[PDB]
C-alpha cells in the first residue's frame, strides 16, 4: 500500500523516455487471435468468464516489442492502465536473465525494485495482483527446451535461470500471477508447449497514417518532415519497409545526415541491406570495422547481447571508440552494459564478419547455415538475411569496397547448394520457410543468382500475411521462369 506508492514513483522515472521522451511513442496496431484497448487485454472477452493470465505480443524485429512493454510500465504507474487490476508491475528484460545462473522468483522480482531490501513477502501476498512482463523471449541467451525440470512450485528456492523462467511461464511458480510475454514469431515454436490456455495478440507495426504521424513526430521543421515522408511516398520499397518503426527510425535517421549537408533528399534503398549500408555509410565522416563485426559474431556465436568495458577493450574497441559509437547511434548504454543500437545491427555485423578483407569466432559459411533456425544461436534470419546482401556484386559503396570479393563469391555458391538443399527437400518442416528463401533472394537481389535458384522451387506453396510479403514473393516469382517458356 505504502511501498506501492515508492515503487509506483520508481516505475514512472525509470520508464521516462525509449531509452535507459515518451512524445515520440506513435500508436501500434495490435490485433488478437493470431481494435485492441490494452486495458481489455486481461479480461475474460469470451465465453470463458475465467481472468486470461497469459497474453503474448508476437512481433517481428524492430516493431516495437520493447517500446510497447515500456510504455505499459509508465502508462500503469502513472495510473492510466490497470490502475485497478495490478498492484505491482514487474519488467522482465530477458536479454539481462542469465539461463544457467541459479536464482529464486524472490531475487528476480527484487532485481526489478529500486531498494537494497525490498518487502518481498508482502508483494507476494497477492500473486493475482501481479503482472509479470516479459520482454522479448526470443532474447535469452543460450538454449532454452521444454525438457528441463524438475519444475518449481516455490517462490522462495533458487532454481537454475531456466527451470524458474520455465516454472514461471507453466504457471506452476505463483499460478494466478498476470503474464505478458512479448517474442519474436521464430522464438514461438519454443514458446507454445509451455503456455496455458494463452491469450495471443500480434504487433503488426505502423499503419500508413502512424508512418506519416512518425515522420512528423521526428522532424520538429514541418518543411523536412513532409519532405521526408514524400521521398518514402515515392519509393514504393521504403514506404512498404516503413510498416517496421526501427525502419522508420533509420530511415529519418539517414535523411537527418542528407539534409545537414544540403543534397537533394534521395534514397534508392531497395532492400533491408541498402537501408543498412546507406544508415551505416552516413555516420562515416570505418577504422574499427573488424572490431565491431569479430565482437557481433562472438556476441552471436557464444550468446552475449550485453558487452562490459572488458569485453570492448579486447576487440580493440577504447575508451574513446566506445564513445564515438554511443554518440554515433551505434552502440547503447544504471546498467554498466553496453550493446548495438538494435539486435537487427548485431546481425548486420555478423554478416559481416564471414565477408570482411583478411588484412576469434569461425568464418565457415557451412557451420553458420548449420545452426539456422537454431533458438540457441539466436535463429540466425537477419544474420544469413544479410549476408545474401552484401554478397550481391552488383552493388558497393566506401564500406562494401572494404570487404573481400574473393571470399563474397565462394560464399555466394555455398548460398546457392544452400537453398537447393532446403527447397528440394520435402522433409524440411522447418526455418527456413518458402518466404523466408523469398526474402533471402530479395536481398540478393542479382538476377543470374534469383533464377537459378528459383529453379530450384517445384512448386510455390507460400502464404502472404503482410505487403512486405506480396513485395518480396512479387520479386522472385517474376524471376522464375521455366527453361522452355515460349
Ligand atoms: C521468419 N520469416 C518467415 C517468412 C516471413 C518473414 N517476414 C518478414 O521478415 C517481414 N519483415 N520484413 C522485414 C524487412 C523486409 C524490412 O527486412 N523486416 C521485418 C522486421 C524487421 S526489423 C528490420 Cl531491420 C527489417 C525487418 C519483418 O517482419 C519472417
Ligand atoms: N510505437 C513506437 N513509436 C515510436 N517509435 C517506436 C515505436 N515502437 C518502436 N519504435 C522504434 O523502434 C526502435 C526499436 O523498437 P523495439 O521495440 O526496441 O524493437 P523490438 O520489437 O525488437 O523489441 C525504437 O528505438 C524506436 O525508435
Amino acid at each position: 500500500k505504502d511501498y506501492r506508492k515508492k515503487y509506483r514513483k520508481y516505475v514512472r522515472s525509470r520508464f521516462q523516455c525509449i531509452e535507459d521522451l515518451n512524445k515520440r511513442y506513435t500508436r501500434l496496431r495490435l490485433i488478437k487471435e493470431h481494435p485492441i484497448k490494452m486495458e481489455l487485454l486481461f479480461d475474460p472477452d469470451d465465453e470463458h468468464s475465467e481472468p486470461v493470465h497469459t497474453v503474448v505480443f508476437q512481433g517481428a524485429a524492430g516493431i516495437g516489442k520493447t517500446i510497447l512493454a515500456r510504455k505499459m510500465m509508465l502508462d500503469w504507474a502513472s495510473g492510466t492502465l490497470y490502475q485497478d487490476r495490478f498492484d505491482y508491475l514487474f519488467y522482465i528484460h530477458c536479454r539481462e536473465v542469465s539461463l544457467v545462473t541459479q536464482r529464486s522468483l524472490g531475487d528476480l522480482i527484487m532485481s526489478c525494485c529500486p531498494d537494497p531490501n525490498p518487502p518481498i513477502h508482502k508483494i507476494v501476498r497477492k500473486p493475482s495482483r501481479i503482472l509479470f512482463l516479459m520482454d522479448g523471449f526470443d532474447e535469452l541467451q543460450g538454449a532454452f527446451d521444454e525438457h528441463i525440470g524438475p519444475l518449481c512450485t516455490d517462490w522462495q528456492k533458487a532454481e537454475r535461470g531456466d527451470i524458474l523462467l520455465s516454472s514461471l511461464i507453466r504457471k506452476k511458480l505463483l499460478p494466478e500471477a498476470s503474464l505478458l510475454i512479448t517474442t519474436r514469431p521464430v522464438a514461438l515454436e519454443k514458446l507454445q508447449h509451455l503456455l496455458d490456455h494463452p491469450r495471443h495478440v500480434e504487433i503488426l507495426g505502423f499503419s500508413e497514417a502512424k508512418r506519416k504521424e512518425y515522420f512528423f513526430k521526428y522532424f520538429s521543421d514541418e518543411a523536412q518532415a513532409r519532405a521526408a515522408f514524400s521521398l518514402i511516398q515515392e519509393n514504393e520499397v521504403l514506404f512498404t519497409m516503413c510498416f517496421i518503426p526501427l525502419v522508420c527510425w533509420i530511415v529519418c535517421t539517414g535523411l537527418k545526415q542528407q539534409m545537414e549537408s544540403g543534397k537533394s533528399l534521395a534514397q534508392t534503398s531497395k532492400t533491408t541491406t541498402a537501408v543498412y549500408v546507406f544508415f551505416l555509410s552516413s555516420l562515416l565522416q570505418c577504422a574499427h570495422l573488424w572490431g565491431l563485426c569479430s565482437l557481433a559474431a562472438d556476441g552471436i556465436w557464444n550468446q552475449k547481447i550485453l558487452f562490459e568495458e572488458s569485453d570492448l577493450r579486447n576487440h580493440g574497441l577504447q575508451k574513446a571508440d566506445v564513445s564515438a559509437f554511443l554518440r554515433m547511434n551505434l552502440f547503447q548504454k544504471c546498467e554498466k552494459f553496453y550493446s548495438f543500437i538494435h539486435m537487427t545491427f548485431q546481425e548486420f555485423f555478423a554478416a559481416m564478419y564471414y565477408l570482411l578483407e583478411e588484412e576469434l569466432p569461425s568464418r565457415d559459411v557451412t557451420v553458420l547455415l548449420e545452426n539456422y533456425g537454431k533458438f540457441e544461436k539466436g535463429y540466425l534470419i537477419f544474420v544469413v538475411r544479410f549476408l545474401f546482401g552484401l554478397v550481391n556484386q552488383e552493388r558497393t559503396s566506401y564500406l562494401e569496397k572494404k570487404l573481400s570479393c574473393k571470399i563474397s563469391q565462394q560464399i555466394r555458391l555455398e548460398l546457392l547448394k544452400w537453398i537447393e538443399v532446403k527447397a528440394k527437400a520435402k522433409k524440411l518442416q522447418i526455418q527456413p520457410s518458402q518466404l523466408e528463401l523469398f526474402y533471402c533472394l530479395y536481398e540478393m537481389q542479382e538476377e543470374d543468382f534469383v533464377q537459378r535458384a528459383m529453379d530450384y522451387f517445384p512448386k510455390i506453396e507460400i502464404n502472404l500475411s503482410t505487403r512486405m510479403d506480396h513485395m518480396v514473393s512479387s520479386f522472385c516469382i517474376e524471376n522464375c521462369h521455366r527453361v522452355e517458356s515460349l
